[PDB]
């Protein structure tokens, strides 16, 4: 249970953004059913009255949060994946149009998952803006909690993945557009029951064996990372 209070633009605070260019359900609750509309982002759908500028090669950072601002971000329990994809606002993120800019699901190394290092990270974690066409878009951020993901909502509706999905209204002013936006993936549509990384047991499974949900992270992505960038508390 998590939403978006706001983002950051390299290191700089833009303010709270729900219900403002954040396109802010009324809680906390996942999305479950992979077929609703409510995939795309998330139960309150409509345009938010701001969208925040910013150009290529910018570092773009989601805030997350549980109850209130820089607390606990999300329960522990919920391991798993955090994703950030784009699609133009034109194609208001209906069509094969979502593309992806970032993946994180397992690191070996350090033994985390995305979820565990978001804790961490007081709910920050960031995508570089692409070269794509100046104009305006969505971010959607997706963060995928498995401690119920064993069963598949559609069999069992108590259980099920769980999607945490908030969309940022952004507005790329200065880009050369040298990598132009490419074919993407339906939301709802491009996670099904039997799609990789959606029905898992992470009690049995080694977190090494973990597979995230296609589609694979968009050449034309220039980065991202899941770290604190700025300190909410000095506000
Ligand atoms: O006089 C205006 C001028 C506006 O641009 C707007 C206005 C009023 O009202 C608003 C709006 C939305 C929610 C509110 O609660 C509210 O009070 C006002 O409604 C909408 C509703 C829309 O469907 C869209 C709006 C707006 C904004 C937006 O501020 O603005 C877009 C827009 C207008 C003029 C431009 O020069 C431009 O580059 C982009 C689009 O017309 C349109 C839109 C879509 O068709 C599809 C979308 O996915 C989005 C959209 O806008 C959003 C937007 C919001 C603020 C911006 O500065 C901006 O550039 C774009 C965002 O891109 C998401
Ligand atoms: C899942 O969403 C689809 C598409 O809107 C809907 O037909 C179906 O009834 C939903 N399932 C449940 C359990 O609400
Ligand atoms: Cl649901
Ligand atoms: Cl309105
Ligand atoms: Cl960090
Ligand atoms: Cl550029
Ligand atoms: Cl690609
Ligand atoms: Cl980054
Ligand atoms: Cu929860």
């Amino acid at each position: 249970h998590t939403l978006v209070w706001g983002v950051w633009v390299n290191g700089v605070d833009q303010g709270d953004g729900r219900n403002i260019y954040i396109r802010s359900p009324p809680n906390n609750n996942p999305v479950k059913n992979l077929t609703s509309p409510d995939m795309t982002c998330n139960v309150d759908n409509r345009v938010v009255p701001k969208s925040v500028p910013v150009n290529a090669g910018d570092t773009l950072t989601f805030e997350w949060y549980h109850n209130t601002r820089d607390d606990d971000i999300i329960a522990s329990s919920h391991h798993g994946p955090i994703a950030v994809y784009i699609a133009p606002a034109a194609s208001n993120g209906q069509g094969n149009v979502w593309v992806k800019l970032f993946e994180d699901a397992y690191n070996v190394t350090n033994s985390t998952w995305a979820v565990d290092r978001l804790i961490t990270a007081h709910g920050q974690h960031s995508v570089v803006v692409p070269h794509v066409a100046p104009g305006d878009y969505l971010f959607r951020a997706e963060i995928i909690a498995l401690h119920e993901a064993d069963s598949l909502y559609s069999q069992n509706p108590i259980r099920g993945a769980q999607f945490y999905i908030s969309c940022a209204q952004i507005t790329i002013n200065s880009s050369d557009d040298s990598t132009p936006l490419p074919a993407g993936v339906p939301f709802p549509g491009a996670y099904t029951d039997s799609t990789p990384g959606i029905q898992f047991n992470i009690y049995t499974t080694p977190a090494t064996s973990y597979v995230a949900p296609p589609p694979s992270v968009w050449s034309g992505a220039l980065g991202g990372s899941i770290a604190q960038v700025g300190d909410a508390s000095l506000e």
